[PDB]
């Protein structure tokens, strides 16, 4: 007996959908769900999705509340849909996937991933749920995560972090490090060797290596000299150039963080979704330097140093492809006279 | 001559409704009220209520702008409606009560509380307004607040704090401590002896006793040893246990505050209203420990210590009823071998 | 080939409208513009204006992204409309002007400012755009800004600060100081000698003279004695009086800033637009002192001292007119026995 009122009962009494019986009275108005508590309406859910309000409400209530892959990972791996769960996209306040399997009668294309409608879709499977490894083995297209080994299957070690109710974290009381597996057209695919982005934010930025501690603490010329970085244009790429009307460089999140602790600046997130490379319309409050499309990636600084130091500096311009978060990211590399001029994720 | 345009005149010129004559031009669109200032529309009010936009606008403009009881107190006392004022619920951005008396022609059930429609309703009366004590004496059901004594009536001393335009505060330039009185079916009721919650928030938390100062400053084992608290499971109840996937304990706001000053965590307020006991879906950003329904109460720590120390520890499980904010709050008490295992507000 | 889809293409790929060819798929629902990125809808724009959603979207995308006069300056100068650009009002999330010239086919009253419909309107011209000085010379009503001199025209030096994508700043990598010129009925008008407000905010307040540094650092009686301010009621006007239920004085932003660094307070911005004088419904969290209409101006403290010290203190009450941001601001001056009682922007 699935219903709007029953979903609301679960939210009010359990914090989310938990399969409990019961009903509470509900009002729908203005894309918002309310319920009566002692004779006044209390807001339970504001629909920010493109789905109907009561449908979105049910999907949100049925969201996965265990650590799950960040949406950008699932996207980069080509995931279309999840088996018997909802991956809630907290950056968009919306379901990560349009359709569902065994979740909601308005969005379900199937009750079970073994139905033939699911065959051409890349289904996400969670080895922590009973039977789902087996369902991946029988699926034509899919992505599987597990905490441990699956007999015969060659694993890919995923990122250290995962998302728990919209909080991205490296778990200590829970496990957030998964093995990853993928199948295309019935055939297991070798996932590529890859870097992972670090999913940090500007206000709460915290370093994760001695080099990153050195970066935030040392002045620019000291850091560059210590890590033998002359000729790699870190003054431009990482620290940023605020001297001209067009803001120069500034493509590593750690660089933004250092600048932010001194003087604030405005980041307009004009495509607000989770992705490996983010684009911001940036305006520096101190100088007035700005840039309409500033591509930013949060790599561990050691990894960015490793990447840029392995490049051939004898070419004037080169497209460098780097595998990050399981996807190929193109960088523009500009050199002159054997040193880097600039190096940025290509637009 | 009451009107939308006149209400808007008062808001623009006086900050709220003040009974002044005048009109300004108004536009209504998208549940929002606008007015023209020099030929551009300026937003005056966004309707977040379940009432029609212009009705909600008028009630908000007519909100009481003196210190008033917090909504949770009025709710716990059974208040249905206020006499000739609007108690605005700043936690819901909505009127605390569905109907009104002598306020608004769309929501009024009566012009005066003496009309017979009001008799079965518990009417809130404010002794600071002329004639309202007398109206309480003649009302069949009601709650009265005063700053001083009412001849013959046995008072109940209320909380130290009250709400002034949505700010909860202990007044120094104004009085926020009221006497409380209540009548049911024409008969004055003795209000019970009660604790009061402290209405503090996580970011702005400030202690209010030497014990609370000691709690935030001392380490756990020092605080417990100083206040002779061994065997009362404060390590679980108050400090919180973040070692397992399910977050243990953590039911006193002061405990959350201590944890917050060290590492942040996410509180999902999934029933956003004022109440004596709040329920949060909590996720700890550092460990990944979480809990779907974490009941939290902001008692003075001395009061919580007094409560828990008066309990009988010879039973395995017991429902303990405590009067807080004039309402009976049920606690689950779990003991083993003469010590507390856990003690939480019952769900 | 102007279109909704083309505007969205520019936003997605360039951060704003940039005249590039291309289309992306778009969805409109709930006053919001979305676009598909890999098969999920992503929000590009939430319409907060009184215009239709797709019209507002286009105006916002075509906003001027160079430093521009703050909206309050343009308003005070009587600007009705801009020539071939959009001044976006970041305080209202809406176009500063109702109509446009050569911007958008839904809001255009003309393609060029020389069309006769524009003659009775005060058109804003930007000397940094080719041909616009000449268009001002031929316009019947207008306001012109330039970075340098215009032959024959007597300039007015404007404020040091301007707005860049909603950030108000004194430019170091860009120029934000303009000359101002104005024409009424075909005749250049002498702009008056004027003070300028400083456009600072409460949380990020930073002093801009030795006197202002002294104000934030020194105690009240020391500051008053140092700058020979006895008898000018700074204890009331600038520092604020929180002892009675009605909050006294507190009309200089710098005074609010000092108070805020010690104990927080609530400012209800009940007419949320840019203006030289702002009105707030203020509630002091510490004392409960409040005031429905508290007029606040952010003058440099030196300027406020210069203003108040030039006043005649032999009258009981006087309306003092001061030119600020090119507009006449009326102050009420109350004196008794040769000293200031109060001095505030008149309501």
């Amino acid at each position: 007996h699935m219903s709007l009122e029953n979903v609301a009962f679960n939210v009010v009494n359990k914090g989310h959908f938990d399969g409990q019986q019961g009903e509470v009275p509900v009002s729908i108005i203005n894309n918002t769900v309310y319920t009566k508590v002692d004779g006044v309406d209390v807001e339970l859910f504001e629909n920010k999705t493109t789905l109907p309000v009561n449908v979105a409400f049910e999907l949100w209530a049925k969201r996965n509340i265990k650590p799950v892959p960040e949406v950008k990972i699932l996207n980069n791996l080509g995931v279309d849909i999840a088996a018997n769960t909802v991956i809630w996209d907290y950056k968009r306040d919306a379901p990560a996937h349009i359709s569902t399997i065994g979740v909601c009668s308005m969005t379900d294309i199937a009750k079970k991933p073994t139905e033939t409608i699911c065959a051409p879709l890349t289904v996400f499977f969670d080895g922590r749920v009973d039977g789902q490894v087996d369902l991946f083995r029988n699926a034509r297209n899919g992505v599987l995560i597990t905490e441990g080994s699956v007999k015969g299957l060659q694993p890919s070690v995923g990122p250290k972090q995962a998302s728990l109710n919209g909080v991205t974290l490296i778990g200590e009381a829970v496990k957030t490090q998964f093995n990853y597996y993928k199948k295309v057209d019935g055939v297991v695919q070798q996932l590529p060797e890859t870097y992972f982005t670090q999913s940090r934010n500007l206000q709460e930025f915290k370093p994760r290596s001695q080099m990153e501690i050195d970066f935030l603490e040392l002045a620019m010329d000291e850091f560059i000299e210590r890590y033998k970085l002359e000729g790699y244009a870190f003054e431009h790429i990482v620290y940023g150039d605020f001297s001209h009307s067009q803001l120069g460089g500034l493509h590593l999140l750690i660089g933004l963080a250092k600048r932010f602790k001194e003087s604030p600046f405005e980041l307009e997130d004009f495509i607000p979704m989770d992705s490996t490379v983010k684009n911001y319309f940036i305006t520096d409050a101190q100088t007035g330097s700005s840039k309409c499309v500033c591509s930013v990636i949060d790599l561990l600084l050691d990894d960015f140093v490793e990447i840029i130091k392995s490049q051939d500096l004898s070419v004037v311009s080169k497209v460098v492809k780097v595998t990050i978060d399981y996807t190929e990211i193109s960088f523009m590399l500009w050199c002159k006279d054997g040193h880097v001029e600039t190096f940025y994720p290509k637009l």
